[PDB]
């Protein structure tokens, strides 16, 4: 309900509807502890104006650990536009006008909120949104953004899948299994790099085109119905989060898990049960953020190329810290990724 | 309602919990067409969430208008803080804290959002605020404020009241009975300003105390329970807002309508009920003005005293547009107010 989605702890919440177009925003700061909040927009459909509430609420907070974790200056903060209809019916003309809606509501903020793409929206999308407000990151290089970051944040997950192997004992990836759920702007990048690195690779995607490429190039495709139900080495979560449920985590049949996906444990317990069980999770806010060290570390840290790339593949070695932290405590992968947040900010402050 | 908590058409609305205190702060923004926007903070219990963002962004929306009409160069906004128990239960540590929180809130909107008082909340409280945050109107006059402005806003309904009386041919206030709903801050004054002009009070407040004095300054009480069917010239709603529901509208026995309160009319409904009764009703966003003007005046354009309580009294003419455009058009004067707001903010 919305009373619960409005019993949340963050810092400030901003919802804003425009009767004209039935777009709902939402616009979540968790904190503003290590600088201002940063995450991306996301655009979707919503049941409930209260999930959008909630979703951004998660994905806010996530934002504040992946910056604490990665060693940026940064908050969290998350935007969501709960859209009145599909994004592929929304009409150019409704879309512009829902953007220069959330651009004055990130306005308003004065750089207390620092904006990025997240899905749905993309670099074209933060150069509208930069025609009327400047904290925008992601902007296209022509208009002096870092562009995509969909790359980087492969490069990371890659990195991330790779130290989770190996230390959960498989060896390398080459000959290893890997299910990528969601053939997306990263899961296309993490496919290619799993398979360059010899993995066998199993894909699923509700775009049937992207799954007839990933077979063209020797992929083996899985039905939507049975992603969950595949046996595998390594689940590679690339779509929408809450995809590991308690349920879920109980059946799972693989040895690592290791995606892109934001706020990938649907539960506690979820957490937990894949623990117990022994199958290796690599926390979501560690390892995709090579998308945030792309956009922080170009946009305002002035990184080269080179070492933004540098700082996605030390994911690895974040990682590692993570589970000798849960190997010497005795703590889940996700509670050990908090533990290193808040040394790794406090260090830095 | 839902559609007024979640549906509203507003520019933005901030909210945030605080688990510690248990208070749940609300911030919205209905305009900043005109300049930033801004409004007070109300502190008060609430039976649910959508009650506190409902309020919110009606107090917000009469803001706007009240700006617009007053021709003041800001835009409309309001605080409501949803408290966990009532004002007066609420220990100093706890209320330190919720001040601080709010005042956090309102620094994030740097600049596009400035507070002042309202219901709950005072001078020493924007003084703490703005120990934290410079968004802040109504500070005490030490800390570089205006101080009150409650008396500037009785000055203002006084002169509306005034006005009224007058447009609906009952000539002065010279021996007309009014009903004061609410003894407080603006209530006691105009009540004093009243009976000054000849007019034989007839007062309400839910405080024994303040009830008990008025009557000592020779006035006479009614009990909370007759207040809406008491017949009266004048009906002067200076205590909370939405008094003026369809049935209400349909039983007050009175000729004017005009009080201190926002958001006096429940429903579109109760505004033609009036109009149809012959109850000359002057908008609360147009009336009780004079604490924007105060504030507002004061603190952003630099105004003396005598120069705010001087457009305060300018508020009677800002009401006879009204009544003007009110007679010649053919729609309540709630329709007029709105249409001369618009007009004189070179559209809406
Ligand atoms: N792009 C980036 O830099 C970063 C993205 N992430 C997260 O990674 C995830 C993927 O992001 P992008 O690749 O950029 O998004 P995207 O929009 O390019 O791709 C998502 C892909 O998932 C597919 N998909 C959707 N629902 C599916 C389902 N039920 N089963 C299978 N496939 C499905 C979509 O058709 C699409 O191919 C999202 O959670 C995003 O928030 C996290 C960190 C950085
Ligand atoms: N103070 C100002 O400058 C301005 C105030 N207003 C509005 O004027 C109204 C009164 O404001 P203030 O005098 O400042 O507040 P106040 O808190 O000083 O006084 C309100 C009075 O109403 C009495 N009361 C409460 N509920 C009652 C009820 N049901 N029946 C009878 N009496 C009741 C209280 O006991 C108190 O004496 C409010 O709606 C306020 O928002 C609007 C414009 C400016
Ligand atoms: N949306 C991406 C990248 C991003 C990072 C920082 C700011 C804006 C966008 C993520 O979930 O990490
Ligand atoms: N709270 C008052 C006065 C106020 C005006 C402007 C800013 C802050 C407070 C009202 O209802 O008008
Ligand atoms: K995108
Ligand atoms: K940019
Ligand atoms: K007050
Ligand atoms: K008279
Ligand atoms: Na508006
Ligand atoms: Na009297």
């Amino acid at each position: 309900s919305i009373d619960s989605a409005l019993n949340w702890d963050g810092e400030m919440t901003v919802t804003r509807f425009d009767a004209m177009t039935g777009a709902h925003f939402v616009i979540r700061l968790d904190s503003t502890q290590l600088g201002p909040a940063a995450g991306g927009t996301r655009a979707a459909q919503y049941s409930n104006l209260a999930d959008a509430l909630t979703d951004a609420g998660k994905l806010a907070g996530a934002m504040t650990l992946k910056m604490a974790v990665s060693n940026l200056p940064m908050g969290g903060g998350k935007s969501v536009i709960a859209l009145p209809a599909p994004r592929h019916s929304i009409d150019p003309s409704t879309w512009a006008r829902i953007l220069r809606i959330h651009a004055e509501n990130i306005d308003k903020l004065s750089g207390n909120y620092w904006t990025g793409p997240d899905v749905n929206t993309n670099s074209a999308d933060m150069d509208t949104l930069n025609d009327t407000t400047e904290f925008v990151f992601g902007r296209s290089l022509e208009r002096g953004g870092a562009g995509s970051s969909a790359f980087t944040t492969a490069v990371g997950v890659f990195e991330a899948m790779k130290a989770t192997v190996a230390h959960r004992g498989l060896g390398s990836l080459d000959g290893l299994t890997v299910l990528v759920q969601g053939l997306g702007a990263v899961g296309g990048s993490l496919a290619s790099l799993a398979a360059e690195a010899g993995a066998q690779l199993l894909v699923a995607d509700t775009d049937t085109e992207r799954v007839a490429h990933a077979v063209a190039l020797g992929h083996t495709a899985v039905a939507l119905e049975d992603v969950l139900s595949t046996p595998c080495d390594v689940f590679a979560p690339c779509a929408m989060g809450g995809v590991i449920t308690t349920e879920v985590a109980r059946t799972l049949d693989c040895s690592v898990v290791a995606g892109a996906a934001n706020n990938v444990i649907a539960d506690e317990a979820a957490s937990d049960i894949l623990h117990a069980r022994g199958i290796l999770y690599a926390p979501d806010f560690v390892a995709n953020a090579g998308g945030a060290i792309h956009l922080v570390g170009r946009e305002v840290l002035g990184w080269s190329e080179s070492v933004v790339h540098e700082r996605a593949v030390a994911i690895g070695d974040t990682l590692n810290q993570v589970f000798e932290i849960s190997d010497n405590d005795g703590v889940t992968p996700d509670e050990a990724a908090r533990t290193l947040a808040g040394r790794r900010a406090r260090e830095a402050s």
